[PDB]
């Protein structure tokens, strides 16, 4: 079913947090990119680091759980690409410093999975929280 | 015209370099978005500053090039809006220090002309080359 349908249905899932529910919807292999330099990947910031498998994004999921909201401006959707526009609206679990971080997410969706999740985001308002 | 040609035409004004021209494309009234903290506007980091017209726009063209390459993976459209997927590869006048940010551009369209031009991108890394 349809690329957008796939999306609202991601958004959906990560709203209500189960993390291994989130990551069903995922390819066995998925490309997985952050506006964040490479240096600084699995640094203060934890859940910044390269994946790879679903089973990977699931440990994403489980872990900016452990380390506080998200508002959805809009979903662009032009062929198997979507493009989900918002806003990061957290607090740092270590230093207790709340942070707003934009984001724009780039997904992909090949026969109802998601091959493809590329943040792009305020990385160092996020940084700055940590 | 189209959403997308208008897109295309503005990346290539853009590649060009001519501020004037670039701004020519914008509406008089342009919507101005930066994924910065509040914070760092007019920081160290100069461009990254709030901007309401499109003389606004004009100058900021303007000083990204006083203060290089850019690539351009996708265009997505969807409606008046799309998003541009590329990475910027620059190096800051100032510091000397060679920087890569990946960007997601998000802009509407009406009546051939931009009203929003809302950057997301990797600003730590950027903010670490000033
Ligand atoms: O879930 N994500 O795609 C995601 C990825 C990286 C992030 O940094 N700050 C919030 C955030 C969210
Ligand atoms: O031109 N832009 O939309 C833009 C806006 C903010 C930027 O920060 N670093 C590169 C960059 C480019």
């Amino acid at each position: 079913v349809s690329t957008r349908e796939t999306v609202n249905e991601l958004l959906r899932r990560i709203a209500a947090g189960d993390p291994g529910r989130i990551a069903e919807l995922y390819a066995e292999e998925v490309s997985w990119k952050l506006s964040w330099p490479a240096g600084d990947h699995m640094g203060v910031v934890p859940w910044i680091q390269q994946r790879s498998t679903r089973a990977g994004v699931e440990e994403h999921f489980r872990l900016i759980a452990d380390h506080s909201s998200a508002e959805v401006f809009s979903v662009l959707v032009d062929g198997a690409d979507a493009v989900v526009l918002g806003e990061l609206r957290n607090t740092a679990g270590p230093t207790g410093r709340s942070y707003e971080a934009p984001f724009a997410l780039h997904l992909t969706v090949e026969n109802g999975l998601v091959t493809r999740h590329h943040v792009y985001e305020d990385s160092l308002a996020v940084f700055r929280a940590f």
